[PDB]
């Protein structure tokens, strides 16, 4: 028993982290087979970042301008290309620690693990969610660009995020491993405001199920509601609308606990309207939305 | 910027996890050099756990009764001994992935990473603290016994915890890697109540410093206090007494932020007396005490 914000074991990804240096800029790269993936802004001076023309900056760069170091050993770059906002550096050596892997573009509300890295060296691992405004709330200092987000299915690492920038509000923006930004963000040092950071309703419901499973049940009430009635309250409280797809996804937690999804919706509605009144749920004074229904099943069942 | 509950990268420890089976009991072992460490209750039936005589149960066990599997490969057990509440199984093969390592017994308030494992396979990694009542608030299902807690200093894993039991209140108890329980707990299925779970004051102060550093400053007030005055409020709110040793440890965060430790104490005092009034700090509606001053410096500076 007990419920923790839990990251995937990071060893498979630690095995892939390298240092990329172009001129005086160093950041992190991901070494899979004989390709190193990194943010294309590795080619920018801090001046360049104000208004970079990436195609024009890249003309001035050759293979030997990209310095790739894996541990204390230099990789030979035999090719480079730009795909959206990432550089792919072809090296002459396949990463021998390359795990089974996929590139996946996640949806808002989806959770993943970040291996925060500096100079191609892992510092830490944390769990986070793609926010409905396509930001993430990470912990990233200068040099952390190219740090990656991932999920693991048994022995297959699905990479979903590469870190690129911090917005002036101190939230984070990045790409999938095809170099396409989540949300409207660009790899430029300009005014970029995030939209409304709404609460991931289905994730809150999953976490309330996790709480019931772990014995925290004080918030269970006498009421039910409808998807339409619930959604009126959701909208008022900047919670994402709940769809029948979300209800279906919560089916197994509903079944395990014998609490119908709409009854749990009515409990959540009373928590929004009444607040927590100084009480906690799974040791939180606010409603946690960075567990997916899949995360709650995984942690409550013990998947490895 | 941003501040996350961050675990150490787990790969060095993933490399050490094995499955130990004695009779019908399977749990996790830690394979360092040619020794596998595991909870001695691996030799107990669920009946045995009510009143185990470990010395007498162990007489009935030989080397070949301990089945050690690392991946899908069986290790040969050439010796076994009981040290306090752990078994040490000598195997004929040194773990080739053995990291540089130490065994350390931590103090209450100290944080560490847990690699939660089942059948010797890592499922997840989370950060937690040795509570002042020598419990930890983990996430452990049946089969998670032998899962270990650790800190990393560059390339040296300091193992500080092995998971042994869940108390009837659903909090967790375990040993250092010499098999000595944290607190008064025993590896027996009996009434065992935890003492007062007090708040780790120095850790709250560290986290308030982390908040100031990351731009969350609304709680900074006009007041100071003394260690004696502060400690009167601490005691009233079940916070641990603050010592001059704690003040000294907070010195570098004090220096970085230009907020004297006693002024931050006076801010914390007003937060205890006034509550958060529906406001958050680093996205928490309560005061987080599972970051050490060292954790805050590490995360705010980017140590790898
Ligand atoms: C050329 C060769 O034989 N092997 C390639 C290799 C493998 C691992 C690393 S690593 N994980 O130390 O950075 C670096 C280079
Ligand atoms: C006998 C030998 O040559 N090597 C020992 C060995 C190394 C690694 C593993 S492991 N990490 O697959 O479980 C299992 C056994």
């Amino acid at each position: 028993s007990g419920f923790r914000k839990m990251a995937f074991p990071s060893g498979k990804v630690e095995g892939c982290m390298v240092q990329v240096t172009c001129g005086t800029t160093t950041l992190n790269g991901l070494w899979l087979d004989d390709v190193v993936y990194c943010p294309r802004h590795v080619i920018c001076t801090s001046e360049d970042m104000l208004n970079p023309n990436y195609e024009d900056l890249l003309i001035r760069k050759s293979n030997h301008n990209f310095l790739v170091q894996a541990g204390n050993v230099q990789l030979r770059v035999i090719g480079h290309s730009m795909q959206n906002c990432v550089l792919k550096l072809k090296v002459d050596t396949a990463n021998p620690k390359t795990p089974k892997y996929k590139f996946v573009r996640i949806q808002p509300g989806q959770t993943f693990s970040v291996l925060a890295c500096y100079n191609g060296s892992p510092s830490g691992v944390y769990q986070c969610a793609m926010r409905p405004n396509f930001t993430i709330k990470g912990s990233f200092l200068n040099g952390s660009c190219g740090s990656v987000g991932f999920n693991i299915d048994y022995d297959c690492v699905s990479f979903c995020y590469m870190h690129h920038m911090e917005l002036p509000t101190g939230v984070h923006a990045g790409t999938d491993l095809e170099g396409n930004f989540y949300g409207p963000f660009v790899d430029r040092q300009t005014a970029q405001a995030a939209g409304t950071d709404t609460t991931i309703t289905v994730n809150v419901l999953a976490w309330l199920y996790a709480a019931v499973i772990n014995g925290d049940r004080w918030f269970l009430n006498r009421f039910t509601t409808t998807l339409n009635d619930f959604n009126l309250v959701a909208m008022k409280y900047n919670y994402e609308p709940l769809t029948q797809d979300h209800v279906d996804i919560l089916g197994p937690l509903s079944a395990q606990t014998g609490i119908a999804v709409l009854d749990m919706c009515a409990s959540l509605k009373e928590l929004l309207q009444n607040g927590m009144n100084g009480r906690t749920i799974l040791g939180s004074a606010l409603l946690e939305d960075e567990f997916t229904p899949f995360d709650v099943v995984r942690q409550c069942s013990g998947v490895t």
